[PDB]
C-alpha cells in the first residue's frame, strides 16, 4: 500500500489522503470499518486523476457521501474510498438551480425556497447528499429527483467527464445509470417553477411534520432495508410479527417505525446485519413471506 498512497500524493494535495480511516466517523448510520484510503477531493480533476489511477492499476473506488443509504461492514472497505461531501456549491440563476454531489439535498430544497422556487419541497427532509439522490432517485410524497433534474455530470471508471440528461440517466424507481455502471456524480443542475413562498414554506412545513411523526429522525439509522413483498408492506409485516423492539448488539427494529433499524446503543454493522437476517427468518416463520433486502452492504467482514 505504500506504493499507492505515494503514487496518490503525486496526484492530489496531500492533506486530503486519510489513511486506514474508520469509516463510522462519517456515516449517518455510525457504522463501517476502515478505508485503506479515504480521499476528500475539492475539485472535479482530483476526482478525475484519482478514478484514472484507479483503473489503471485495477484498484477499487468507492464513492460514498453521508452513508444514509448503505451498510458498511466493520472490517473497512479494500482500496480508495472518495468521500464527495466538499463538493458542495449550490448556485441559482432564475430558474435553474445547480448543486455538487456533496451537497445535502435539504439544503438544495431549502435553497429553492429561499428563491420561491417550487419543486423540491419533497426533499425537504431527505438525508444524505446530491449525488446520493441521484443515484438512487430518491423520492418521497410524490416527488423524485426525477421531476426537475436536467442532467448530471459524472466520471466514468476510466477517469472521463460525461454530462448525463434526464433521459440518459434511466431515473427510475429507487435506481439510476449511476448505479449499473459505477459512475460518480459531480454535480447535479436542476430547473424549478417560480412559486409562492408562503405555499412553498407550508408544503415544507407540513411534510416535516408529517415525516418527524413517523420516523425515529432522532438515531442514527439506516432507512428501509427491504423490498416490499407482493400483497404486503414490509413494516407491516415486521410489525405484526412482533419484531418492533427487538435488539441486536446496539441495533434494533424501531419501535416508532418496524421498517427501520435503529442504531440505539453504539452498534455496529454487524449488528445491522445480524438483524436483517433475523428479521427475515422471523417474519418468513410467521407469514412464509421472505423478505428481500433493498439496502447495499458492503466492506469486509472483521479480522
Ligand atoms: C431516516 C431516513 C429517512 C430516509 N428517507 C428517504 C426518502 O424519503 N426518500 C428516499 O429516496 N430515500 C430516503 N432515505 C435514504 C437515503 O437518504 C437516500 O438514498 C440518499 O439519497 C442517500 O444519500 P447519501 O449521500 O447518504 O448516500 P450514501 O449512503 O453515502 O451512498 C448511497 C449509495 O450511493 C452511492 N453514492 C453515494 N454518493 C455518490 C456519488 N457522488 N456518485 C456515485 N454514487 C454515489 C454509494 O456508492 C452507495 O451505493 C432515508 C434514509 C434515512 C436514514
Amino acid at each position: 500500500n505504500k506504493d499507492i498512497y505515494q503514487a496518490l500524493q503525486q496526484l492530489i494535495p496531500n492533506e486530503k489522503i486519510k489513511v486506514d480511516e474508520p469509516l463510522k466517523r462519517y456515516t449517518y448510520t455510525k457504522t463501517g470499518g476502515n478505508a485503506d484510503f479515504y480521499i476528500t477531493p475539492t475539485k472535479n480533476e482530483e476526482v478525475q486523476a484519482v478514478v484514472k489511477y484507479a483503473y489503471q492499476n485495477e484498484i477499487p473506488v468507492t464513492y460514498l457521501g453521508n452513508g444514509s443509504n448503505i451498510i458498511i461492514r466493520e472490517g473497512g472497505i479494500r482500496g480508495i474510498v472518495i468521500s464527495l461531501l466538499s463538493l458542495d456549491h449550490i448556485e441559482v440563476s432564475d430558474d435553474a438551480i445547480i448543486a455538487g454531489s456533496g451537497a445535502a439535498i435539504i439544503d438544495v430544497s431549502r435553497v429553492a425556497r429561499d428563491y420561491a422556487l417550487t419543486g423540491l419541497e419533497f426533499a425537504c427532509g431527505i438525508p444524505g447528499s446530491i449525488g446520493g439522490a441521484v443515484y438512487m432517485n430518491a423520492g418521497a410524497y410524490g416527488g423524485e429527483v426525477k421531476d426537475c433534474i436536467d442532467y448530471a455530470l459524472c466520471v466514468n471508471e476510466q477517469g472521463s467527464l460525461i454530462k448525463l440528461t434526464t433521459k440518459e440517466l434511466e431515473l427510475d424507481y429507487r435506481n439510476s445509470i449511476i448505479q449499473k455502471e459505477h459512475l460518480v456524480v459531480l454535480e447535479a443542475a436542476f430547473t424549478l417553477a417560480p412559486g409562492k413562498m408562503t405555499e412553498i414554506q407550508a408544503k415544507m412545513d407540513d411534510l416535516t411534520e408529517r415525516r418527524e411523526s413517523k420516523q425515529p429522525l432522532e438515531y442514527p439509522s439506516c432507512g428501509s432495508v427491504f423490498q416490499r413483498p407482493p400483497g404486503h408492506f414490509a413494516g407491516k409485516l415486521i410489525q405484526d410479527s412482533n419484531l418492533q423492539g427487538h435488539r441486536i448488539g446496539g441495533v434494533e427494529v424501531s419501535t416508532k417505525h418496524a421498517g427501520f433499524m435503529v442504531n440505539v446503543d453504539n452498534g455496529t454493522a454487524t449488528d445491522y446485519e445480524n438483524l436483517i437476517h433475523y428479521v427475515q427468518k422471523t417474519v418468513k416463520e410467521k407469514f412464509g413471506i421472505e423478505l428481500n433486502r433493498e439496502v447495499r452492504i458492503i466492506g469486509e467482514h472483521p479480522k
